[PDB]
């Protein structure tokens, strides 16, 4: 089996990206952020605190004939901005274009932090990180990948972000159409139960590569480039004007300024990321200060290749005994 759905921005920043997915019978259609950095697939619901519920689309699973409570399963989560959630789990029928696993785990929330309820486009996230970090107790749950994997003609899934544009995922197929050149394969450690890989090296602009081994994580529910702090100060040294706002929380840059591009290394492979995806606008409206998308790593403890970096190729998650990343340009 194989499905592919279209992934869209919430907003015109690219803060985040919401997919389609249906979740019981008849289906309930809720709008996921799909998240290579964590193991939950969690929904706003029918039994979300009244309050915290802004917007979103939730998840009635009395109205879902395929929908049975796991007995004594709770679930919570906290994540690396601080947000969190928490609540109960269902199994349940879920469908991603068209690719569907039955007895999928559901974690219908029934408290979410302010971050969640102030953003009414997500209703909820679909991780796609490794098993072993799934919260529900006291019986770990599988991810809708882990689910699926034996059923697909490829135990693989493929993002391809889109700048300021809908973009896909794939599960099951490299769609050899979407990518130019080849997709180059790097070693994964899922020792933290991340795609976790090591980039080899940078350039800043039309800059020479730096060849130094930067450990990270692909992870496609974060927004931003997170890199060590010189990595970073090398970067924004050449935007006139750019500095560290202790006040703003990182890199900031004259909204008038055009930004350099920014290459990682993938083994010999150099992906580029061109300035214009760097921009994330000003810091408060009407501000002609500008909000940076390579900001430092120094206070998360790993480095982070989230969507600035990863909409800038196609990448491909493989699921395989030994799981291994791809990027390709495209």
């Amino acid at each position: 089996s194989t499905g592919s759905a279209t992934t869209t921005p919430i907003d015109s920043l690219d803060d985040a990206y919401i997919t389609p997915v249906q979740i019981g019978t008849p289906a309930q259609t809720l709008n996921l952020d799909f998240d290579t950095g964590s193991s939950d697939l969690w929904v706003f619901s029918s039994e979300t605190t009244a309050s915290e519920v802004d917007g979103q689309t939730i998840y009635t699973p009395s109205k879902s004939t395929t929908a049975k409570l796991l007995s004594g399963a709770t679930w919570s989560i906290s994540y690396g901005d601080g947000s969190s959630s928490s609540g109960d789990v269902y199994t349940d029928t879920v469908s991603v274009g068209g690719l569907t696993v039955t007895g999928q785990a559901v974690e219908s929330a029934k408290k979410v932090s302010s971050s969640f309820t102030e953003d009414s486009t997500i209703d909820g996230l679909l991780g796609l990180a490794f098993s072993t970090l799934n919260t529900v107790s006291p019986t770990q749950q599988k991810t809708f990948f882990d689910n699926a994997k034996a059923s697909l003609d490829s135990p693989v899934f493929t993002a391809d972000l889109g700048y300021h544009a809908p973009g896909t995922y794939n599960f099951g197929f490299i769609d050899t159409t979407a990518y130019t050149g080849s997709i180059t394969y790097t070693a994964v450690s899922t020792k933290q139960g991340f795609w976790e890989w090591t980039s080899t090296g940078y350039a800043v602009g039309s800059g020479t590569f730096k060849s130094t081994s930067i450990d990270g994580i692909a992870d496609t529910g974060t927004t931003l480039l997170y890199l060590p702090a010189t990595v970073v100060s090398a970067y924004w040294a050449q935007v006139s004007g750019a500095k560290s706002s202790s006040s703003v929380g990182g890199y900031v840059f004259p909204c008038s300024a055009t930004l350099p591009s920014f290459t990682f290394g993938v083994g010999s492979a150099r992906i580029v990321i061109p300035g214009d995806y760097i921009d994330f606008g000003p810091i408060s409206t009407g501000s002609s200060s500008c909000f940076g998308g390579i900001q430092s790593s120094a206070g998360i403890g790993i480095n982070i290749f989230g969507d600035v970096a990863l909409k800038a190729a196609f990448v491909v998650f493989n699921g395989a005994t030994t799981p291994t990343l791809g990027f390709a340009s495209k």
